[PDB]
């Protein structure tokens, strides 16, 4: 890819991603709008994080759950920083769905911003990730790696999820739904 799907992803990286550092390492963070970022819950962000190496206070944070209290592996952070993110909420789906031909946009743990074609994505339900029940997963068949967490699953004009785990054959993202942010 050097065409539109790659190009949309690179723009998404440049305008709406950052590297979030916690005590658990470096994660790709998705800036949703203004000072709101999402990161995988297992990043366990505290009261201070780094955003692109800059120590930043977390004004508030909260984890998301499904209807039965199962973690979604999404954590929302409101950051104490001057910069505002471009609002990408209109690109986030309203509903769960399957999606053909998706890409993953990676920033953290890569030598340079990286776009990967993960192929077709299905809404997979609940899984066990490192032994923990996790809900509203999107599954793709791609050999993801340890440094991919927080990577943004997308298609042109559609911001679909954030990468939270895998087993070497399959990769999983937490679904982004517009109602989480509105
Ligand atoms: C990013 O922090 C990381 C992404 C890891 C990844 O994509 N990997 C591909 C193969 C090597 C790693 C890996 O270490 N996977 C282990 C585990 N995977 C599973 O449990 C699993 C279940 C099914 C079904 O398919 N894979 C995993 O990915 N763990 C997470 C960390 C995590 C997530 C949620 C929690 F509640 C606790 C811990 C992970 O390592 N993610």
């Amino acid at each position: 890819g050097s065409g539109p799907e790659e190009e949309f992803g690179m723009s998404l990286i440049k305008h709406n991603s950052c590297v979030i550092t916690t005590e658990n390492g470096k994660f790709t963070g998705l800036g949703v709008y203004d000072r709101f970022v999402v990161v995988p819950t297992h990043a366990d962000p505290g009261k201070e994080i780094q955003v692109d190496g800059i120590t930043t206070k977390v004004i508030d944070s909260y984890d998301l759950y499904n209807k039965n209290g199962i973690k979604l592996e999404i954590t929302v952070l409101k950051l104490d920083r001057n910069e505002k993110f471009r609002d990408i909420r209109r690109y986030i789906p309203n509903n769960e769905d399957d999606y053909p031909n998706c890409n993953l946009a990676l920033l953290a743990n890569q030598p340079e911003p990286t776009i990967i074609n993960v192929g077709d994505v299905v809404s997979y339900g609940n899984i066990l990730l490192s032994g923990n029940q996790t809900a509203r997963m999107l599954k793709y068949s791609y050999p993801t790696k340890s440094g991919y967490c927080g990577g943004v699953l997308y298609k042109i004009g559609q911001v679909l999820g954030i990468h939270v785990g895998g087993n070497g054959r399959d990769g999983f993202s937490a679904m982004l739904l517009r109602s989480y942010f509105t």
